[PDB]
């Protein structure tokens, strides 16, 4: 039987930094000197509270703003609400999450669970256009009790024309073995719409990307249109019914894929081999 | 317990006008001299019939065309089907709605319920491009029996680059008190795609925007891509789990928000105060 | 009672050709000299295996690549995986499908059923941009056991600015009689986003486009945003609740419809008449 998320409700503390990278980009990290683009994954259970002690190490104002989760206005990360951070300064942002449940009026309160993201809101413009462009974004996962847990989670961000702020024809590639349970967090940012496509695999267009049983009528898809600040996620069994292989993923807007914004889901046999893929050639 | 829609099935009569506004725009109204952009909300119960006596007060042909509802071809509001209205003229359009139910072949007929809209179809071009651009659009809500009813309904239209045909940096803003049940009808028009985003609140991506219970697998979101003539709607509890505040909503396409196509969901305490928002400054 | 799909699980064999058409386009067909744009419909039941003996009759490399269905890497139809076909050559592609079911870990494997499509992947560029532009695309339907079957299926492809590679103002038009069960496969290709809209009819935004009963919360819509390589499908009862008529369908992006990328769903009475439509005028 698969591993499932437990009941949430813990108070968690975390340290985060925004830093200026040597190449001109901007990144978040849990440790000074280890910023990354995309920023590190934040994963919690519904009911958890997260206190993020955030330090802006840059020479310009920056902030941390989150989609989906609960936060008071003092943590929305905007200049308007006095919620951003001065150069060199520190601020504690508080994000909360809640379980679903019956309200007193008989209606159903939705829970926080889902695939979300955080990003800057004050670098370059008052909507963080420069910070987002430079790499100040990252994924957030909120698990409902009983959600299936993966072997591994990969984050794919279509940021303007780039994937994860990388140059054309440099992936990123991800690797799995046939049978691995692989999770994908898909995020889009910037100016353009895109269509995310994966070869050889498919998922359900609902909250978790998977179907619990025969009664769920959601569309099963391998192609999905997205726009700036859209986020969704899903799980696949690597190679299920299709075998090992170098399975492309890409934006399917034809000029975008033609520019080289493509990557590989390298699904291996146990011996590491991939049919039709020769390592000493890529 | 919350208020819910009753069983429908009434014949309703209504008067509507299309008018040329002093500033060059075009608007619908229920009373001559009270046209608005967006046009007034039309709200009915599944099963209702609506007879709209429509007068074109303009000096060009205009029409009324509706999404989603039942209408015979004599009420589709197009030039091709002889269904538009000459300058100064009057025409009675008939819109019908139906409840869902079992067909004789055992399949399930969907009902009319949902978030829809009406707009012009002959001003400027034979697809109403000029009429839509000038402001001839408005919302329609069809309620299913038992649908939860809100305290108030607001209409947000992304029309080309504008929100509700307003200049940049002029909202519109909407107001609520913490705990109000607020309904949003979201409509998009024109040439461009957008992504609607609200700070501090979220909803379900299904027919009503809310979940009835734990079995609904729909994605819970705060960001949604839309295109011309898309319509959706939802309800939120103002400030639920997040408190009072000036909560932004905006298109999240970065250049669109940078141009100032943003507004505020001003959620107040009972005393009218909003933390971090000073009235004598906006 | 309506006709429903039976249990699948047959091995099917098929012959397909890619050909260069006299007007400069490129098309797939089941018979040499009978290529079409869109290519012919491939329709199977979940569990079926399809062996397609594909001959490239053109003077450039071409391939066959499919969305959604199961295929080993030797049938993905790409140059990278040595899976395309040389001029004049032949290759057998194998597509498989599977039923949904319970995995050993207790989770639910989704089935192949849905609305999918096939297209070229090596003409013009290594993502088939030229082949797709020239007309190398077609629809695939995979039926689940018990899926409702239509009287007829029509394929509408928004390919760049064209519908089905046709010039503006040339449809295509489709015909039905009031009460026919009509299926639409909607596919989008190329560079642009679109919004598909039909007058006088609506469908459910889920896997099959129809609701099985009162518990399905999916949005009922008549307008839907799409991007390159998106596919969805649905069924309608022609004229249900609205009667005979020339019911437009079009992209609702205003400049796209203004250019003439529109068609007619001609719903007739038994005597062939259509109110407000005069044949000797179109
Ligand atoms: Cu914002
Ligand atoms: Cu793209
Ligand atoms: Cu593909
Ligand atoms: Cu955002
Ligand atoms: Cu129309
Ligand atoms: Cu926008
Ligand atoms: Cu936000
Ligand atoms: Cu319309
Ligand atoms: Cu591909
Ligand atoms: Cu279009
Ligand atoms: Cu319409
Ligand atoms: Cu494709």
């Amino acid at each position: 039987t698969a591993r499932t998320a437990p009941a949430g409700g813990e108070v968690r503390h975390l340290k985060m930094y925004a830093e200026k990278l040597a190449d001109g980009q901007m990144g978040y990290g849990f440790e000074k000197g280890k910023a990354s683009v995309p920023g590190p994954l934040i994963e919690v259970n519904e009911g958890d509270t997260l206190h993020i002690e955030f330090t802006n190490t840059m020479d310009v104002r920056a902030s941390l703003h989150v989609h989906g989760l609960d936060y008071e206005i003092s943590s929305d990360g905007t200049a308007m609400n006095k919620s951003d951070v001065e150069p060199g300064g520190t601020r504690t942002y508080t994000w909360r999450t809640h379980k679903p449940g019956r309200r007193d009026d008989g209606t159903w309160r939705p829970g926080s669970a889902g695939y979300w993201h955080y990003h800057d809101h004050v670098v370059g413009t008052e909507h963080g256009t420069g910070g987002i462009r430079n790499g100040l974004y990252g994924p957030v996962i909120v698990r409902r009790k009983g959600d299936v847990l993966p072997d591994a989670t990969h984050t794919i961000v279509f940021n303007d024309m780039t994937i994860n702020n990388r140059k054309p024809h440099t992936g990123p590639d991800f690797e799995a073995t046939v049978g691995d349970r692989v999770e994908i967090v898909m995020i889009t940012h910037g100016e353009y719409y895109h269509t995310f496509h994966m070869h050889g695999h498919r998922w359900a267009d609902n909250r978790t990307g998977i179907l619990t049983g025969p009664d769920d009528p959601s569309r099963v898809i391998d192609n999905k249109i997205t726009g700036p600040a859209d986020s969704f996620g899903f799980q696949i069994i690597a190679g299920e019914g299709v075998g090992a292989g170098a399975w492309m993923y890409h934006c399917h807007v034809q000029s975008h894929s033609d520019m080289g914004f493509v990557g590989l889901f390298l699904v291996k046999k146990p011996d590491g081999t991939i049919p039709g893929y020769e390592p000493h050639e890529h």
